[PDB]
């Protein structure tokens, strides 16, 4: 503690600015050593700088040696009698008026206030004495709330501050030196406050060890460059470019690389992709839909002929047998934790009574049955272990029973447990309709007499079973839709099949589906979701089918039965009009279907790529020049049978419509293969196998690192020579590439960057030749002026390391590693390697041998003899020498060098080393316990940087994702944030800020209507071939503020050191690649597998592995973040653009303009070049070709999938083509179709409801959408879950989600289902909305009809409005409404949780009055017992009750759940139209006249829906203190200094917060449904007058300096916020140049009189005045209400005050001869002071003396009566010339 003590002096003696004022508290604080005599001096000392800045600031000279008022005027020369002792904090005097002043700090607006008002009693207390020496007081006082002052250095600042604050923590002396009160205020005072600044300064409080390494890598970037060309130079450099690349390119010597779009010539390469196994060049469509229905087992079942054998059995489904009640019994029974013999033989005599009662043959298959866990229970082995324990129950009862009455005897008994187990919460036993007659007579024999016969199926895995099928091959027809629900049920099955659990002929599972009256049954014999095999069966048939699909990916087709049937016909019927196309139609309208159910019954990865790989292709069709490697990059691979079908289907269908004899529709046939591109949506984003994505991540990430050259394995904390020699070797060599200047000429494709662009790029910018003119006015501003860390909060991972002493681990132990490996394919192979040709073949000797060897003589010779014999030895040693150590669970984790933590606990674990127990940054990561003290060029003193990968799925292919840890996630935000600063100063991005994109959608609408040329642009390899180096190299060769040079070198540094630390990361490799390297390595040591590829990335671990070391990090310079330094790229991406555009433009005569967000990038050329494309198509083409070879000399690539056109634009996955729109109307519904979660099942609905209403806006019709609504409804049906008018509405309209929001639709759907009930609620609520809007009633529901019992609200509202009130039969009506006391308990992929989902909406979920657990059944059974009740299910399913309010009371039990509907209608009605407009309240006017038409369905419309923050925030701060300090002050805010008290009021507002408390850029829609719907029938100059009348207001109750302070410090004011240039200048009179000239340019200092074309202004009442003169005046206009406002605040307490102001405003408001005529008194008194009016009435009329106009009607005053006289016609008495009357007698 002592090093603080000395290092905070070094500091103050440092960095104290010269001045000998601090001079006394200097020394004083610099020589004591006992720590409160340093805290109390340190105090002293900032106290001192605050006060000293403000009397500056404020213009009153320093009163520094502490003298007294007394004393400051009589050693002034002036007569003071007596005053009490005070002691000013500055002072100044003018003339005959006086100003004092007291400063202070206080950080909380409650102990704010309060030395305030103390302050300001203690000058008044004087100001009273003073008055009688005729001399004038004015009591300044000044309210700073941060000790950040300004001799100061900040950063100095809160080390001071923070050094103090953990130095006070002495407990012993702390409370043995004063009591809790200064303690906690003191505490809180050193608060750590974010400051004004960014955090990064804080550097300057560590060691700064750099040495000849920074200097070596420094000079390095810095050594070719020149930075300083002038603007003539640029363009000679150019030309001579451009000269020798067209001259040196027509000789034919640099490569083309694009051609010229022929359409034959696309088409043609498009038909023949894959002519190796695709052997044809023209498929039939007859024989294509012949080998369609019969290619798979799956799609071969699907189109088979079965159900043709139908008679009554088809309706005999019915009529249930008891077997399925006692099935259902028994399964609901046995949750509630031999026996299941029991069950055997109860559910087989249910059947046998079954079949002699009616023969129903169900579940019976062949000689097997299920009986009750989802088994297949066979015959034999049941009776025999029957018998055979019959036999040991009567042999040990005899150790006369007959075996007959043991078995009629063992029922009742566990019959009886079971119906009072069931009966501990809720339900009851007569629900489960079971006859007790199960129980025969002679049931043991009739069970032991009883035999069946049938087929046996089976399961076959082998092959030549199925090519002979039992049905007919081709029955169904595509035209309808049949073949859709029996995929849907064959889907239902395949999910269910995940449900079993462990179950814990020999074992095998069953579960059965109907199909049209059929019955059948899909077997399989494992648990768990992996793929298997499956199998059909059914009790006519054997063994119908046998796959291998898998559990999951066969989510989105339950339930989809007309969702898919009206996408295709919606989707066919865009094009339908095409003359040349008609007689084809039918073709289509098959092709189409085709594809989808194929893309259905198999999903897979490939077919997913197949299908995207489309749009490019039909996108180059339609353009003027594309890429040459285009085609190259569309012909990936394909494997099984059933792909290359569904290619030759697409090829077909793509030649049927782009064939050469049609002209008429284009937009329509590009829409229809877009929207049939976007199909692969339907699929999944999920991985099918996770280990083997884990290393086509790896190859990604490691490729590109060998061929430049640049790894080091294995890098240590404590960087050694050789690294940093290669290091600084790499960097150099990256900045050396060359081009069309030399012999090889330029190669494409290879990372780095050359000198002259580089330069030519950095010397343009310094020139401000690539400003725009709005750009160059506004000068930059230094980013380092502005940080909460709950944005880090986002539930991501985060590592965490691992320490074994002082040291943290960064190695892979390499002997400890083979054992696991080894151990692990013993474990694979011990329980399967005995399934071949065993016993000494050639391997199962090998593999036994070293099996036995670690679970606890010629086999040596015969494995040894291959030469594996040394490496045998070693590895025998190794691993018995490492064994005796110890498992399988020590090994397990310790070769593991690291794990994960969420994102909030190691935020916890951090912020509980800190003093501040906030989120802040600058707190964290440099002030605490765990911070580093000193740092090197390669990170801080604790160690380097270090990430970790992993991978992320995607649509498509994949992304990668690094992960870090805490610190390094700290260091990296401040970078980020501050090249986001850096970049909003620019035009042209478009990645965070939004206005940008609505810009480039509106230029690419303007450029697509004229048929301008546009550039559609993708960068490739963004992720791994752009470098840290690249970002510093190009930052030390920039200077943005060019006017001062001195703190732009100094924030530089901090980047450059930060940017260097990024530079020598280390990535961590996963730990199942190594785990998989080893096992392959150990396996391919003695000879076992097939040894066949041998690819790049394996020698490479093998030639480590064969010399001890393990690969365990890489570092190397060729690699950014990955989705990390992103808006750095983005500012390097812009930057670049611009400068190319410019230099092409230099070139030519045109100009470019374009538009990007990270990679992606449009570009819209002009007039001329458009012209120029159509002249000299060689002049256009090389002119591309040289943008080509510029982009790529800026280590900027171009993908080949960019095009150039005239026909379409696209951005970020947005078309647009001329007139038309292009509605991506499938991706949207795949999006909807497989979008459940596993929530509380009234927020799956708003989810729905989100996505319904953002794919509605861009040209679904809502057709589909009540069609898919009601699919989710019926997967929540499916669940049993009773469902309630507030979940959804399946009947919407257009102009339901045009214009209103979820609560219309609900109140639409209740005014559905009730009518004649809600139409006088509606006639009610008008009247009310019309009298609470002037504030009529306005305070009795919102407190007792709003929060009392609503049992007869609505009666005493009616009468209170005087109108009819609902008639009895409607309050009967309600709503079931679960977790009525308490919500419902509920605590990877979506099949899971709709299985999770499906099995927790079964169990105890719903919380009883206080806290209990019952059932749902449970509940239907309580409700349906009284015989009162009556339900009523509309024809969608939505369940309302009705229940007489006879019986309301008595039975308080399951009534306490029921609700009232109206009361509900009512209250959502009321909230919606205040949210809302008003016009929801009328009438719902449907229109039906109307002619049917040709409605062409590509015809859209676009519309637009029909839509103070200050009261908001006033209201807040004026009713909720506690909510609001703790929730708008630290998001953002700071004015606990300001003051509002005097403001205007509002009392809607005010009751509408008080209940809230209590209780879409367009759309594009058909004009086909504009014309079918319903109808409803019926600042900133406030500001400015606001903050005037503020201002006029406090002048009169007191006088009040002048200056930038007194101003600024109130409520109403434009603090530089959105405001133009002049926007209110009017409405300023003798205040307009100040704010101007002083406050909106950031200058501190108090207006004088030049301020208005050496002594202070002072404000007066009204009119500014200096000493004991009046210069000018400003009076706004007046109101009633602002009045009542006016007395109500002031005339409170004291009256005089409220008399001398008022006779002062009516006197000089009087002698300008302005007018009153607009208001009333009198009236206006009473209404404002309700009580006492008349006394005040006579003083103010007593103080003025004269008559005053008025609304309607003008007073006087009388003195002969001394009372006030009315002008009247009436009256006779005389007063000053006119006619007067009394007043009241
Ligand atoms: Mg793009
Ligand atoms: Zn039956």
């Amino acid at each position: 503690m002592e090093d603080d003590m000395a290092c905070v002096k070094d500091l103050v003696s440092k960095y104290l600015a010269d001045n000998e004022r601090l001079s006394r508290q200097k020394l004083a604080f610099l020589v004591q050593t006992e720590p409160r005599m340093l805290l109390m001096e340190g105090l002293k000392l900032l106290s001192l700088c605050i006060e000293i800045d403000s009397c500056n600031a404020n213009g009153c000279e320093h009163n520094s040696e502490d003298k007294s008022v007394e004393r400051i005027l009589h050693d002034h020369g002036i007569l003071t009698p007596s005053l009490c002792f005070v002691v000013p904090d500055g002072y100044k005097l003018t003339g005959n008026v006086l100003i004092l002043l007291e400063c202070f700090v206080r950080s909380s607006p409650a102990n704010f206030e309060q030395k305030y008002i103390e302050d300001f009693k203690k000058l008044e207390q004087l100001k009273e004495d003073l008055k009688s020496v005729d001399i004038n007081l004015i009591p300044l006082i000044d309210g700073r709330t941060s000790f950040y002052n300004e001799q100061i250095p900040d950063w100095v600042n809160d080390k001071l501050r923070d050094t103090l604050f953990s130095l006070l923590r002495y407990a012993q002396e702390s409370n043995s030196l004063f009591e809790e009160s200064e303690y906690s205020r003191l505490c809180e005072s050193l608060s750590m406050t974010s400051g004004r600044l960014s955090g990064v300064e804080s550097l300057n409080v560590l060691l700064d060890n750099r040495s000849s390494h920074y200097e070596e890598i420094i000079a390095s970037c810095h050594q070719g460059i020149n930075n300083k060309l002038t603007a003539h130079e640029v363009k000679l450099q150019i030309e001579e470019e451009y000269q020798v690349f067209r001259n040196r390119l027509r000789k034919g010597e640099i490569t083309g690389q694009f051609l010229k779009v022929d359409k034959s010539r696309l088409l043609n390469d498009f038909n023949n992709l894959y002519v190796d196994e695709v052997t044809a060049t023209k498929d039939n469509i007859e024989h294509l839909i012949y080998q369609f229905k019969r290619a798979s087992p799956i799609l071969r079942f699907l189109y088979a002929n079965i159900g043709e054998g139908n008679g009554e059995e088809r309706h005999h489904t019915i009529k249930e047998c008891q077997m399925q009640y006692w099935r259902s019994f028994l399964n609901k029974v046995k949750s509630l934790r031999k026996l299941l013999l029991i069950f055997d033989a109860l559910i087989l005599l249910a059947s046998i009574h079954d079949q002699t009662r009616h023969k129903c043959s169900k579940g019976w298959l062949g000689s097997c049955f299920i009986s009750v866990n989802d088994r297949l229970v066979s015959l034999e082995s049941t009776k025999r272990d029957l018998e055979k324990w019959v036999g040991r129950r009567q042999q040990s009862e005899r150790s006369p029973p007959d075996k007959n009455q043991i078995l009629i005897s063992m029922f009742q008994k566990t019959i009886l447990k079971a119906t009072a187990a069931l009966k501990d919460v809720g339900i009851s036993v007569e629900h489960y309709k079971i006859n007790m007659e199960v129980i025969c007579p002679d049931s043991y024999d009739l069970i032991l007499n009883f035999d069946v016969s049938g087929v046996v199926p089976t399961i076959s895995y082998q092959r030549t079973e199925d090519e002979k099928f039992p049905f007919i091959m081709g029955g169904v027809e595509l035209l309808e839709s049949t073949d859709l629900e029996r995929l849907s049920s064959l889907s239902l099955a395949l999910v269910n099949s995940m449900k079993t659990s462990s179950t814990v002929c020999k074992e095998a599972y069953c579960q059965e589906f109907l199909l049209s009256g059929a019955e059948f049954q899909l077997i399989y014999q494992k648990t768990g979701e992996c793929s298997k095999c499956y199998a059909i069966n059914d009790n006519r048939v054997g063994e119908i089918c046998s796959f291998y699909a898998d559990p999951k990916r066969y989510f989105p087709a339950i339930f989809s039965a007309e969702v898919l049937q009206t996408t295709v016909s919606t989707m066919i019927s865009w094009v339908k009009d095409c003359s040349e196309l008609e007689e084809q139609l039918c073709n289509i309208n098959s092709l189409t279907k085709m594809i989808l159910v194929l893309i259905l019954a198999h999903p897979s990865k490939r077919s997913q790529k197949l299908l995207q790989n489309l749009r490019y292709f039909i996108m180059a069709y339609v353009s003027d020049y594309h890429h040459k490697d285009l085609i190259d990059k569309l012909r990936e691979e394909l494997i099984t049978d059933v792909e290359f079908l569904l290619y030759r289907l697409v090829r077909a269908l793509v030649n049927l419509i782009l064939s050469e004899d049609v002209k008429s529709m284009m937009t329509n046939r590009f829409k229809f293969i877009l929207n049939i591109s976007y199909m692969c949506h339907f699929i999944t984003k999920e991985t099918p196998d996770r280990l083997t994505d884990q290393i086509k991540c790896f190859e990604k990430f490691l490729e590109p690192k060998l061929e430049f050259g640049h790894v080091s394995i294995n890098p240590a904390d404590v960087a050694t020579e050789e690294e940093l020699d290669d290091m600084v070797y790499n960097a150099k060599k990256f900045l050396s590439k060359e081009g069309c200047t030399s012999i090889k000429g330029p190669d494409y494709k290879k990372p780095g960057v050359s000198k002259r662009f580089l330069s030519l790029l950095t010397s343009s910018f310094n020139n401000g030749s690539l400003f725009k003119e709005s750009e160059v006015k506004r000068e930059i501003k230094d980013p380092l002026v502005t940080a909460t860390a709950l944005d880090l909060a986002s539930n991501k991972s985060v590592v965490v390391n691992k320490y074994t002493d002082g040291s943290r681990v960064l190695n892979y132990d390499f002997n400890k590693l083979t054992a696991l490996a080894v151990s692990q394919l013993t474990e694979v192979f011990s329980r399967k390697g005995k399934h071949l040709l065993n016993k000494q073949d050639y391997d199962y000797k090998v593999q036994q041998a070293m099996s036995n060897l670690v679970l606890g003589a010629d086999l040596d010779e015969i494995l040894l003899d291959g030469g594996a014999s040394v490496y045998f030895d070693q590895l025998k040693e190794t691993v018995e020498r490492i064994i005796d150590q110890y498992d399988m669970g020590r090994l397990s984790d310790d070769v593991r060098i690291s794990e994960r933590e969420s994102n909030s606990e190691a935020l916890s674990k951090a912020l509980s080393l800190t003093n501040c127990t906030t989120a802040m940054l600058k707190n964290l990561c440099f002030y605490s316990q765990e911070s580093p003290q000193s740092y090197s060029s390669t990170g801080p003193d604790t160690g380097r940087l270090k990430f970790s990968l992993s991978y992320k799925e995607q649509v498509g292919g994949n992304r990668e994702l690094y992960i870090g840890d805490l610190r390094t996630k700290m260091f990296t935000r401040l970078i980020e944030d501050y090249f986001e600063a850096l970049s909003l100063q620019l035009s042209g991005s478009c990645l965070n800020n939004e206005r940008e994109f609505e810009n480039a959608i509106l230029s690419m609408k303007l450029n697509v209507s004229l048929a301008h040329v546009s550039y559609s642009m993708d960068h490739s390899k963004w992720g791994p071939m752009m470098c840290p180096f690249l970002f510093l190299a190009t930052l030390q060769n920039l200077i943005f503020l060019s006017k001062d040079l001195q703190a732009d070198i100094k924030g530089r540094d901090y980047l450059s050191t930060l940017l260097t630390w990024h530079m020598h990361k280390m990535v961590e490799i996963p730990f199942n690649v190594v785990s998989a390297m080893m096992k392959s390595f150990i396996k391919a040591q003695l000879g076992l597998k097939k040894k066949t590829t041998q690819s790049i990335t394996e020698d490479f671990f093998y030639s480590n592995f064969q010399i001890g070391v393990v690969p365990s990090h890489v570092s190397s310079i060729l690699d950014m973040g990955q989705g990390i330094l992103h808006n750095t790229s983005d500012f390097y991406a812009l930057i670049s653009e611009r400068f190319i555009n410019y230099a092409i433009s230099c070139i030519c005569g045109g100009t470019i303009d374009a538009y990007t967000s990270s990679d992606d990038q449009i570009s819209l050329f002009d007039q001329v070049l458009t012209e120029l494309m159509q002249r000299d198509p060689e002049e256009f083409k090389t002119l591309i070709e040289f943008h080509y070879y510029m982009s790529d000399q800026l280590n900027k690539f171009v993908s080949p999938k960019s095009v150039i056109g005239r026909f379409v634009a696209e951005f970020k996955s947005r078309f647009y083509v001329w007139g038309d729109e292009v509605p991506l109307l499938t991706k949207f519904v795949a999006a909807a179709l497989h979008n459940i979660k596993c929530k509380e099942p009234h927020q799956l609905a708003e989810t729905i409801d989100t996505i319904i209403d953002q794919s509605v806006a861009n040209g679904v019709p809502v057709h589909l959408c009540n069609l898919i609504q009601k699919r989710t409804l019926s997967l929540l049906q499916y669940a049993r879950y009773p469902i309630d008018p507030f979940l959804l509405n399946c009947e919407t309209d257009v102009r339901d989600w045009v214009d209103g929001n979820r609560s219309y639709r609900i109140m639409r759907q209740i005014e559905r289902l009730i009518p004649d009930a809600c139409g006088r609620i509606r006639s009610m609520l008008r009247k009310l909305y019309n009298k609470l809007k002037t504030g009529q009633l306005h305070e009795e529901f919102t407190t007792n009809y709003l929060s009392s019992e609503h049992l007869s609200s609505l009666s005493n509202l009616c009468e209170l409005l005087g109108v009819e009130p609902p008639s009895e039969s409607d309050l009967e009506f309600s709503w079931l409404n679960l977790a009525a006391h308490h919500p419902l308990r509920m605590v990877s992929s979506i099949a899971s949780g709709f299985v999770g989902l499906c099995r927790t909406l079964g169990s105890k979920c719903v919380r009883g009055p206080n806290k209990e657990s019952l059932y749902i059944k449970s509940i239907q059974s309580l409700i349906s017992d009284i015989q009162g009740i009556e339900p009523l299910i509309d024809s969608h399913g939505v369940q309302y009750w009705r229940v007489p309010l006879n019986i309301r009371d008595g039975n308080e039990g399951v009534i306490s759940y029921f609700r009232p509907l109206l009361w509900d209608y009512m209250c959502i009605s009321l909230s919606t139209a205040i949210e809302l407009g008003a016009w929801v309240l009328g009438e719902p006017k449907k229109v039906r006249v109307l002619e049917f038409f040709k409605h062409n369905p590509c015809d859209y419309f676009p519309l637009k829906p029909a839509a103070g923050l200050n009261h908001i925030i006033h209201s807040l701060r004026r009713l909720y203190p506690s909510v609001f300090e703790k929730h708008i002050l630290p998001f953002m805010s700071d004015l606990a200094s300001t003051k509002m008290k005097w403001s205007p009021r509002i009392k809607f507002l005010d009751l509408c917060v008080a209940l809230d408390v209590n209780c879409e850029e367009h759309y594009i829609v058909l004009s086909s449904e504009l014309r079918l719907s319903h109808t409803r029938t019926h600042s900133t100059s406030d500001a400015v007058d606001n903050f005037m009348r503020q201002i006029y207001f406090e002048s009169y109750v007191r006088s009040f300096v002048a200056t930038t302070r007194t101003l600024g410090s109130f409520t109403w004011f434009p603090h530089k916020t959105s405001v133009p240039e002049g926007e209110g200048l009017q409405r300023l009179g003798p205040f307009s140049s100040f704010v101007e000239k002083a406050i909106h340019k950031g200058i501190e200092r108090p207006m004088f009189k030049h301020d208005l074309m050496p002594v202070p202004l002072v404000v007066h009442r009204g009119g500014l005045w200096e000493c004991d003169k009046k210069l000018a005046s400003f009076t706004p206009v007046v109101q009633d209400q602002d009045l009542e406002m006016f007395v109500k605040e002031v005339g409170d307490s004291s009256l005089d005050l409220l008399i001398g102001a008022l006779s002062a405003m009516i006197l000089d408001r009087l002698k300008l001869r302005m007018q009153w005529s607009e208001v009333d008194i009198v009236s206006m008194l009473k209404a404002a002071m309700p009580s006492n009016s008349v006394k005040v009435l006579n003083a103010v009329l007593e103080a003025v003396d004269d008559w005053v106009d008025f609304k309607g009607y003008a007073l006087c005053y009388s003195k002969s009566r001394k009372k006030v006289m009315v002008h009247s016609s009436g009256g006779k008495l005389r007063l000053k010339g006119r006619t007067c009357e009394e007043l009241v007698k």
